[PDB]
């Protein structure tokens, strides 16, 4: 919801 | 929803 | 839901 | 919840 | 350094 | 170096 | 260095 | 280096 | 925080 | 905290 | 803390 | 803690 | 010099 | 020198 | 130097 | 040198 | 402090 | 603190 | 600390 | 302590 | 003749 | 001539 | 000449 | 000349 860091 | 970061 | 860091 | 990192 | 971000 | 998030 | 996250 | 967190 | 500096 | 410097 | 640098 | 220093 | 911080 | 800090 | 730092 | 720190 | 001098 | 001299 | 004396 | 001196 | 500090 | 510093 | 630091 | 330092 807040942060989503993908790779 | 906020912050959506993706790499 | 925070912080989603996927290598 | 809060971080998820996956190598 | 290309993204500098200061929350 | 490439990103730098300060929270 | 590439990421450097500071919280 | 490539990833430097600090919480 | 007192001093938040992004250099 | 007092300092938070990402150099 | 009183001190966090990310060099 | 007083420092965390991530050179 | 490039930074002189007196603090 | 780059960097002159007193604190 | 790089780096100067009188605590 | 590269780092002088006189705590 | 007290005296701050910079040069 | 009581002197802080920078040149 | 007295005297703080960065050259 | 009571000097500091950083040449 | 410059400067001139005395304690 | 340039700095006297007596104490 | 240039510095006179007496203690 | 340069520095004199006498205790």
């Amino acid at each position: 919801c807040k942060f989503k860091f993908q790779f």
